[PDB]
DNA sequence: CATGACCTACTGACCTAG
DNA sequence: CTAGGTCAGTAGGTCATG
């Protein structure tokens, strides 16, 4: 009904300040527990949709942080 | 327990959207990384466990024909609505 | 060289404590 | 209602072998 702000999949609620799906919510929580560092093999700006969200963890985390997800 | 849709070997899960063995899974990924594959026959070779490496064109051909694609990837367990 | 068995490093549907 | 935890799940790296 309401799409995830990060990837556009079916959202499940407001998680860490942003309407996200369960995948982006779990992905972001795991990134903030270890203080992750990802690197983009491409142009530092890869489209984050439902099927591409796992192809760059750097740009997925970047989308989460830019739209205000915080713990 | 489910035979590989490409070659009939024991599959190890759903890879790029298709139930495949470890061999066809790694073969498809390498084919997309790169790519040239030519068939010395009529582009119709049977793909089974013993013959899967004899013609790479017909192996990748079968991979794509069954829908193997980086867009068909799905992680996690399967949903209640899929049982 | 390419192949594929094996292992790592994750992914996300589902549930409960709060 | 939503963190957080669980565990059934997979991409992809390795490298001895084909
Ligand atoms: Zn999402
Ligand atoms: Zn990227
Ligand atoms: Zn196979
Ligand atoms: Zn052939």
């Amino acid at each position: 009904v309401i799409p995830c702000k990060i990837c556009g999949d079916k959202s499940s609620g407001i998680h860490y300040g942003v309407i996200t799906c369960e995948g982006c919510k779990g992905f972001f929580r795991r990134s903030q527990q270890c203080n992750v560092a990802y690197s983009c093999t491409r142009q530092q700006n890869c489209p984050i949709d439902r099927t591409s969200r796992n192809r760059c963890q750097h740009c997925r985390l970047q989308k989460c942080l830019a739209l205000g997800m915080s713990r």
